[PDB]
């Protein structure tokens, strides 16, 4: 019993973190097989940050412009290339700790664990969600660029995020491990702002189910609704539309608790319309939306 | 920027988790050097839960009554002893993945990371605090007994908790790695209840300092308070007393932010009186008390 925000065990990823230095810039890299992955903005100096020409910056670089350090051991760089916004450094040594892995691009609303690192050294791990506006509400200080996000499926590490930048709101932006940004962002120092965010409705429903499983039942009621009526409420309160696919995904939790999704939607409708009346759900006074249905099943069953 | 409940990277502890079986009971153990630590109630049968005599149960056991599995490798037990409520199994192989470590007993209010495990296999990592009533608000299911809590300040793992049992309210109780319980609890299934819990005042103040460091000042006010007047008020909201030690502990954060400790106490008094009027602090609509002054300095700029 109990319900906590839980991250995946990070050991398999810890063995892949290295330090990458180009000139006076030092950040984190991911060492898998004989390649190190890091943000391409490592090749930028301060005179380049506002309008970098990454093509020209890279062709000017040679292998000897990069220092890769794995703990106390220097890895010799024997090749370099760019894939989108990620720099790929070929090294002369394959990482003996490389886990079974794949690169996976996630969708908004999906969750993942982040291994926050500084100077190639793992510092902490936390769980977060890709927001509908394609930012993440991370916790990053200067030097965390290149920290990665991941899930573990059976025994395979699915890498889904590399950290690139902090936006003026304090939220964070990054890419998949193939260098494609999440969200309408570019790797430059320029006027960039997160769009207005929305709440991840299917995750809120998942968390209400977790609340019921844990004995919190005060928000349940006799009423049911329709997708159509609920989605007009959702739009009203800046909640993502609920789709039929979302309903099917919650099917398991609906079957285990006796509260059909549209039954629970009537609870959520009511909580949006009237509120929590001074009460809490799972120790929170806000409606939590960074647990997926998968996350709830994994932790509650 | 940003602020997350952040756990320590769990790899150093993952490499120590094993499975221990005696009879039909299987739970987790901690393999360090040539010793495996686990809860002594692994030697109980269904008849031995209310009033076990562990001395009498253990003297009946041979080394070969204990099955220890490290992943796929069965470890040979060559000796056993009981230290308070922890069973220690000597094995014929020292764990090659043993990290730098030590055993520490913590005080209420202290935080640590938990690596939740089932059948000797890590499932997830989360952050938590020793409550003033000597329980922890964990997320544990059947089979998690023997999971451990730890910190990793610097490169040394400090083991401070081993999980033994769930109480009727769903909170959790356990021991230090010398087998001494936190709080008045015992390893019997007789009715035991956690005392009334209270809010960890010094941690709430640390988290308000974190909010200021991250750029939020909306909750400050023009007032101050004496220590005694603060405690008279806060105890009416079931907050723990604030001692002069706590005031001294908050000295560095007071210096970094320019807000005197007793001025921040005046702000907390007003927050308890007013609530947040629709606002949040570091993303929360309630006052968070599971970040210590040390944690805030660790994670914040
Ligand atoms: O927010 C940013 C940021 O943090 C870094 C960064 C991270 C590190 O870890 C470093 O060591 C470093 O030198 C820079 O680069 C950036 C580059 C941009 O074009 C835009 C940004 O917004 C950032
Ligand atoms: O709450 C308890 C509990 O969970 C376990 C336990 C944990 C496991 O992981 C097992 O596999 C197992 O068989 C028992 O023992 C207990 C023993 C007590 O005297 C009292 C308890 O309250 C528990
Ligand atoms: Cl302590
Ligand atoms: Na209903």
């Amino acid at each position: 019993s109990g319900f906590r925000k839980m991250a995946f065990p990070s050991g398999k990823v810890e063995g892949c973190m290295v330090q990458v230095t180009c000139g006076t810039t030092t950040l984190n890299g991911l060492w898998l097989d004989d390649v190190v992955y890091c943000p391409r903005h490592v090749i930028c100096t301060s005179e380049d940050m506002l309008n970098p020409n990454y093509e020209d910056l890279l062709i000017r670089k040679s292998n000897h412009n990069f220092l890769v350090q794995a703990g106390n051991v220097q890895l010799r760089v024997i090749g370099h290339s760019m894939q989108n916004c990620v720099l790929k450094l070929k090294v002369d040594t394959a990482n003996p700790k490389t886990p079974k892995y794949k690169f996976v691009r996630i969708q908004p609303g999906q969750t993942f664990s982040v291994l926050a690192c500084y100077n190639g050294s793992p510092s902490g791990v936390y769980q977060c969600a890709m927001r509908p506006n394609f930012t993440i509400k991370g916790s990053f200080l200067n030097g965390s660029c290149g920290s990665v996000g991941f899930n573990i499926d059976y025994d395979c590490v699915s890498f889904c995020y590399m950290h690139h930048m902090e936006l003026p709101t304090g939220v964070h932006a990054g890419t998949d491990l193939e260098g494609n940004f999440y969200g309408p962002f570019v790797d430059r120092q320029t006027a960039q702002a997160a769009g207005t965010d929305t709440t991840i409705t299917v995750n809120v429903l998942a968390w209400l189910y977790a609340a019921v499983i844990n004995g919190d039942r005060w928000f349940l009621n006799r009423f049911t609704t329709t997708l159509n009526d609920f989605n007009l409420v959702a739009m009203k309160y800046n909640y993502e539309p609920l789709t039929q696919d979302h309903v099917d995904i919650l099917g398991p939790l609906s079957a285990q608790t006796g509260i059909a999704v549209l039954d629970m939607c009537a609870s959520l409708k009511e909580l949006l319309q009237n509120g929590m009346n001074g009460r809490t759900i799972l120790g929170s006074a806000l409606l939590e939306d960074e647990f997926t249905p998968f996350d709830v099943v994994r932790q509650c069953s």
